[PDB]
């Protein structure tokens, strides 16, 4: 079954689904091997592994190539955190076609104003992309896909930006009506109130995706009770990697020896297995004289 | 001081120097922050993070771009594990110019036959690149660099391939005479005998670089006693990352919650700091109205 | 009707087919609008447009990227001249998988030693890739396609390398038996004698592709008579482009004016048409608020 | 003499300078061999050769990559038409840093709204990027160059956008004050009236670059009289290339022969020369065993 279809089924299923963040081919393979039915191509993680910020410093094609390697290394669908589509509807649909061709299952586009044009840090709510413009962007992507199952998730930034439930609902409905396959409802809060308020008002007009990072103490059954469709574990592999690399690097730096890390890290043979080195060995014996 | 010069000084200094493996921009930054004077752009790690094998599946330009991101994220020199130069002398010197332009400090080229043309698994020693050909490849790289301090490290595979000290010495001397800035003498052994045998016979004709991965129990002072110039901690950040990602992924998969990983990984704010998010914030306040 | 299938039908059709060289997205669209049923992604042309030599200087992914834009800009199949596959069978199949993914219809691989290991130029015949190695490379490529109709064309370098017909025949049969969709038989003669000799000895064991650049005075019907499946017009758009650019640049350099070129070149409106600018104009009208 | 410096001296020289458009490594080398002291990395040409529209469809890194091959194939400075910098000041400076690193000598940024947010076509004058935003973008670019001589040219869209001379002057002064090495003043008229009006009001506050594509009948000496620093021949190699490719492809399509093109296009030997194939031949002789 196509990865696009796999993701689409997840978004539309009656069960709470989960997708795990991965930021490179290696990361993607590990997530797949763990049993996750889906991968979250975190915009934060992809940019951070590259050493750059998540402000579209890396080009959209550079992001796409990272995801191409991720897609090549996984059988489960990857939902790409594509920010706002890297431009207008045209850049978004072009991105969609490229993701589609590389095997990526869907793209998550957010209704934030892009790029940042001013710098005002008052208490005001932050203006977002015009609703009709973003709805038309969603429509353009849906209209441009060649795989009817490719998914477009519309991330509503109303709560994050300082607006309220009414703005969140209006945007969610506009994007869902524009054809979004799911709505990712997000919040900056350390509790699930925004999510709760939205789900109550949403009346299940379509699948809802959430990112519990800040309110991670919330019992997962509470999301099920609310009919949430999918949970995204957004950036934990990247955060775990940094801890390990920082710890491993300092230890070696301090010891000028490998004695205190050798027993704490996977073997090199485990690395070869993750690269599927044996498939190549077999291939070499078959295709080389 | 230029990164090339930084690396060159390290190779020629009277002290045992160390460089730590890094496989992406994030990794490179962490190694730098830890205090390492140099970074080892591991061929194994770069390919593995991409989810592919270390058999030049990723193109040389794809490797170069990974290193471009690494170089952009570090001030210390990166010595790239460039396998055999991805082709003949011409591909090697072209690679050298691109690495040079991206800020990479040096390239390590090995005298293995590339690409693998046959598959015979007998006990015979494995044939390597013709000595004159490889020496000429080294010469071409040295002759093509526009930065006189860019470094070319010649990795001698004689011991690994099954040949002995005499072949290792002959190759080392030929490459050193061809202008190699240092000789990386490697072995597959779980003890330092090959390294010991070579250093005894080498009579310090030039800097020697080693990779203690398999004989990591060896006391580091023993390398100093032998006059080794540099130690490469080859792949430990990649191996540490995989352990963390595998552990973190399984935990979340099992718990369907973040409660058991949140306290074990770096915060998201630590990720922003590694991306130098504050420099951008400052820049936005200065360059945006 | 996938491009792969289109190219495959052309190779297996009963008529002499023709593919025109193109080296970028722009020339690919022009070749298509001209009515050509196929495009030749020339190694000489693609490397030349980039300003590098045709010796694997640009990486295979940079080449694939050029081909991606060409594929996007054309509805007809593109057959890429992929040298030897940029490495061994593994590099070759990964290349095929990437070309498939981007809409490229086929790849032409040649059996020469790669990369160059020595510079001896004595009159001797140049050694080629080991017949079995290359045959297995072809098989590895066929075995790894996800699209059954993707085409692998095997170019035999025997005549060019100095070997005779026997060796040209041996290699071709070997590559055909390995699964090549067609054999590209080439020679460095200014006459079609190597081709006539091979076609006679071949005995229609498979579609044969030729490049008549050097023996261009040979009537095309002669190729139909020999039962040649396809002809490649290998590099004339690149050569024509260079002539035009040199003359135009020279004219402007000398005149310090555009007066003597403006009437000899396409208008800017034609460029916009070739870019399909109007489609975007239409899309903005539909997808951007008023 | 770095390319950056070369381009900068041209912008600040007392003579009317000229840069020829090129869109790939091949045309860049041709422009150079013709004697042009500079190259115009046209946004129209680069996007067109790729077969896409000039609306930021190809990513900035794909554009930079094309420019990298162009830089490698030329010894004279290339001024890249970088639209608006592909985003805000941050995307613009990262672009400048990458262009510097690859040998590109300068970047031309324009003050139009990017990307397009709406499709209203009422007669109204089109709004542009906020003058302060763009000025700060220019400054951010100047502030981030590692090479002091890298050039930032600011293209003013006021006349084209429907605004008058006052606004064209306001923007230009603003961008010049921010540190632009030159101002590219453009108009969509078939006469140089907008340029004459601006040059008169400008009062030589800085080098001015123009593109006389639309008013090409205007004597070039007239631009010298106005004190114009540089002229850009914006897209004639691309236009000439398209003419040549269409004719050549058509000729071959109709004749199913190369007979009527072989004598009208450059020989293959000229392509090898342009690729500098002989240098590689010489290098192999020296670096490959016998």
């Amino acid at each position: 079954v196509k990865k696009t279809t796999q993701l689409k089924q997840m978004l539309n299923s009656k069960d709470l689904e989960f997708i795990m963040e991965a930021h490179n081919g290696l990361s993607a393979r590990i997530v797949q091997e763990a049993g996750f039915k889906g991968i979250w191509g975190s915009g934060l993680s992809v940019s951070a592994q590259l050493g750059v910020r998540a402000s579209n410093e890396a080009s959209w094609t550079q992001v796409v190539e990272v995801l191409e390697f991720m897609s090549d290394a996984s059988d489960v669908p990857i939902l790409l955190d594509a920010d706002t589509g890297y431009g207008n509807f045209n850049n978004a649909r072009r991105l969609v076609r490229k993701l589609e061709d590389r095997g990526v299952a869907g793209a998550c586009l957010e209704d934030k104003l892009f790029p940042k044009t001013n710098s005002l840090h008052d208490g005001r709510a932050q203006p977002l992309a015009d609703i009709e413009e973003f709805a038309l962007k969603i429509k353009a992507c849906k209209d441009s896909q060649t795989d009817p199952d490719f998914c477009i998730v519309a991330r509503v930034e109303a709560f994050i930006a300082g607006w309220g439930l009414d703005e969140a609902l209006k945007r969610a409905e506009a994007y869902r009506n524009a054809g979004a396959d799911a709505i990712l409802m997000h919040s900056k809060k350390a509790d699930p109130s925004d999510i709760e308020a939205f789900m109550k008002a949403w009346n299940n007009q379509g699948p809802v995706v959430i990112v519990p990072t800040k309110y991670y103490k919330t019992p997962t059954d509470h999301f099920r009770d609310m009919g949430v469709s999918m949970v995204i574990w957004a950036n934990h592999n990247l955060r775990a990697s940094v801890s390990a690399i920082q710890q491993t690097t300092k230890q070696i730096y301090d010891d000028q020896s490998l004695v205190n890390v050798e027993d704490k890290i996977v073997s090199v043979k485990e690395i070869f297995r993750l690269q599927r080195d044996d498939e190549l060995v077999q291939a070499e014996d078959k295709y080389l004289p």
